[PDB]
């Protein structure tokens, strides 16, 4: 207490010679105890071990203040004298440092600040603490690494601030790099959290996806740390979602595939999610996907799933985006097929299923019915019925994941099925052909659509053709040739057609 006062002019004295000597003193000073809370309570001493830190230029009157400031850092009572001390911006601004001892002693005490100093995040961002951070996400010290990305993650949890700022400093680049790089497990998940914190920025995302780190987080897919894993399936779940068609997915898509398998169910069902965004509306995703054995991980992935919805709706939707337009949907079909779907794909349309889930499958049913070897198989499960069921029970819901989707859904899925003269024999067995007339005045144009065409394919015998005609098909079809949709006014036309010669 006594050579306190004293102390304290030497740190502010003119010359850095008589300055080192307080500093050195001063942090030896620093280490018992006792007289390390003695330093800590003088606003004076404090001050002048900050002010010396930030201006001194010898290293080694650096490092000693710094390192004092780490002491008192261990003190939730030293935090509270270094951030009434002007101690923040001071210890952010050495984190342009080129000496480590320094660059160390920095980020440590800023750390221990964002654990336990409150309005110390405000003071750091203020200082332009997040930049000089992500500039140090350069450095080759795992440890430093580790614990400056822990800094990123404290200041950018539930703060878009911070998040945007990241952005514009370089931190998607800096992270993934990371992710790439370095084994060190407590960096990769650290780093990983971060990148999950920033997943969820509307602006942070495309840069994730940009910065090629899709591909870097499939990297530890498989590691043996579960929180490791965990958060990069989140951060990947967050980045799949929207996405420009990146390349090199190759190798992620793969290790997803491979994942469906897992013996952990937790692990099947993000795979599951992630393949179904990186597929939706994607040839050349879907190309791979198909190619990697994706299609009989789906299927068997669900024959696996049972009844839980939270796997199976990812699981379908993903075959139904990998039977569709594209080079290797003609494949997939049948794919399906062999490795026995069909007969599980018919029953999840079926309760308990809930409503987001069967529109997906009625959604694969349609595309599977693509393919004429599904034909058969498809009406020996009982689709054509379950869909007719589903149909009635939906349209009424609309007279009476939208009902008006389900309708659009299976009257698309029965128009294709339609094809098959057998599927046809059932399909005007349950006498259906009033409610695909009636569907003609639907609002929607799709429907219309499907409607008619459903008609058109049934029209295809004098017999169904006149049925069709005698339920008055016929005007609510001439005012549907106007129909500025061509798909529409040609289905019509066919019917119009097919059921005349009298």
């Amino acid at each position: 207490t006594r050579a306190i006062p004293e102390l304290t002019k030497l740190l502010n004295d003119e010359d850095q010679v008589v300055v080192n000597k307080a500093a050195v003193m001063v942090h030896q000073l620093s280490k018992k105890e006792a007289s390390r809370h003695a330093i800590m309570r003088s606003p004076q001493m404090v001050s002048a071990i900050v002010r010396t830190m930030q201006n001194t230029n010898d290293v080694e009157t650096a490092r000693c203040t710094a390192g004092t400031l780490h002491n008192l850092s261990h003190h939730r009572e030293g935090l509270l004298a270094i951030f009434k001390s002007g101690g923040i911006p001071a210890l952010v601004k050495m984190l342009g440092s080129p000496v480590d001892s320094v660059l160390f002693y920095a980020i440590t005490t800023l750390h221990n600040l964002l654990l336990h100093q409150e309005g110390a995040k405000m003071a750091v961002r203020l200082a332009g603490g997040l930049q000089k951070m992500v500039a140090l996400l350069n450095k080759t010290n795992v440890k430093f690494l580790a614990i400056t990305t822990d800094c990123l993650q404290i200041l950018a949890y539930g703060n878009q601030e911070s998040k945007l700022i990241i952005l514009a400093s370089g931190g998607p680049q800096a992270l993934v790099n990371i992710m790439r790089t370095y084994t060190y497990e407590k960096l990769l998940w650290t780093t990983s959290r971060v990148l999950k914190v920033l997943s969820v920025c509307s602006s942070n995302k495309p840069a994730i996806v940009e910065a090629g780190g899709m591909q870097a987080l499939g990297l530890h897919l498989t590691d043996p740390s579960q929180r490791l894993v965990q958060n990069c399936l989140w951060t990947l779940r967050n980045l799949s979602d929207a996405a420009t068609k990146q390349e090199g997915m190759e190798g992620l898509l793969g290790t997803l595939v491979q994942l469906l398998g897992s013996d952990d169910i937790n692990v099947v069902t993000c795979a599951a999610g992630i393949l179904s965004n990186l597929t939706c509306n994607n040839y050349k995703n879907k190309m791979m996907v198909c190619q990697v054995g994706g299609i009989e991980a789906l299927v068997r992935t669900v024959l696996r799933a049972g009844d839980r919805e939270d796997i199976t709706e990812p699981a379908i939707c993903a075959l139904r985006h990998l039977t569709s337009r594209h080079q290797e949907a003609e494949m997939a079909q049948n794919a399906v097929r062999l490795h026995y779907g069909l007969p599980v794909v018919v029953k999840l349309l079926h309760p308990p299923s809930h409503w987001p889930l069967i529109k997906a499958t009625v959604g694969l049913i349609r595309n599977l019915a693509l393919c004429p070897a599904n034909h058969a198989p498809l009406r020996e499960q009982g689709a054509i019925p379950r869909l007719v069921q589903l149909l009635v029970r939906a349209h009424q819901d609309t007279q009476r994941v939208r009902m008006e989707e389900i309708v659009e859904g299976c009257t698309g899925a029965l128009h294709i099925l339609a094809r098959d003269v057998h599927n046809r024999i059932v399909i005007r067995g349950l006498n259906t052909i009033p409610l695909f007339v009636q569907l003609l005045y639907s609002p929607i144009e799709n429907i219309q659509r499907v409607a008619a065409g459903v008609l058109c394919e049934l029209a295809q015998d004098k017999e169904a053709a006149e049925a069709i005609e005698a339920e008055g098909a016929t005007a609510p079809l001439t005012e549907l040739l106007h129909s500025r949709n061509e798909g529409v006014a040609t289905y019509a036309a066919a019917v119009l057609f097919r059921m005349s010669e009298d």
